[PDB]
This record gives structure tokens, C-alpha cells and sequence, in this order.
């Protein structure tokens, strides 16, 4: 819900749920 294919992260980071919000994290 909050990351999507026209707001996905950037090569070698994913998104991730965290506290209701969206953050790109390095794999982790």
C-alpha cells in the first residue's frame, strides 16, 4: 500500500513498512 510501481526504490534498496510510513532500506 504505501510503495508501489510508480514510487518503488531505487536499484539495491526495497521498500519497507515501517510505522505506518514507506522507507528504503539497503536490504535490510
Amino acid at each position: 500500500y504505501t510503495c508501489g510501481p510508480l514510487f518503488q526504490c531505487p536499484a539495491g534498496q526495497y521498500c519497507q513498512d515501517k510505522d505506518g510510513t514507506g522507507y528504503c532500506f539497503k536490504g535490510k
